[PDB]
């Protein structure tokens, strides 16, 4: 998660700071893929996605937001991005792939984040 520590930012600001980040976890492959697109629960045939996940998130949708320029606060696309994580958790066993490559674009996420928001305070 975002943790307060003890500013108002440019949209192209926040773009420029945190679009490296994103990158990062588009970058790997194949761990990234399963989290491009919206879960479709239709075509994966798990009438309880939605059930059990109910404000889904995903890399594309992250992108638009950063790219159109609706995060005000870093904090608020950091949230977007363990709100994607947490539900992945949440929703997959962790004996599974997605569950293992959800844990493993975490890790690459928290190495990132960390020095990018010591910069932007
Ligand atoms: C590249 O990594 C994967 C590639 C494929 C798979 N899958 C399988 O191994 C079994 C067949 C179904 C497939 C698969 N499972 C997915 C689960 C999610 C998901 C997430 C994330 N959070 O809750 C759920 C449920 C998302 C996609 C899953 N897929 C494939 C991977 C890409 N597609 S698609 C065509 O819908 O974009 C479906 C799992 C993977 F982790």
């Amino acid at each position: 998660g975002h943790h307060h520590h003890h500013k108002i930012f440019k949209p192209e600001e926040l773009r420029q700071a945190l679009m490296p980040t994103l990158e990062a976890l588009y970058r790997q492959d194949p761990e990234s893929l399963p989290f491009r697109q919206p879960v479709d629960p239709q075509l994966l045939g798990i009438p309880d996605y939605f059930d059990i996940v109910k404000n889904p998130m995903d890399l594309s949708t992250i992108k638009r937001k950063l790219d159109t320029g609706q995060y005000q606060e870093p904090w608020q696309y950091v949230d977007d991005v363990w709100l994607m994580f947490n539900n992945a958790w949440l929703y997959n066993r962790k004996t599974s792939r997605v569950y293992k490559f959800c844990s493993k674009l975490a890790e690459v996420f928290e190495q990132e984040i960390d020095p990018v928001m010591q910069s932007l305070g």
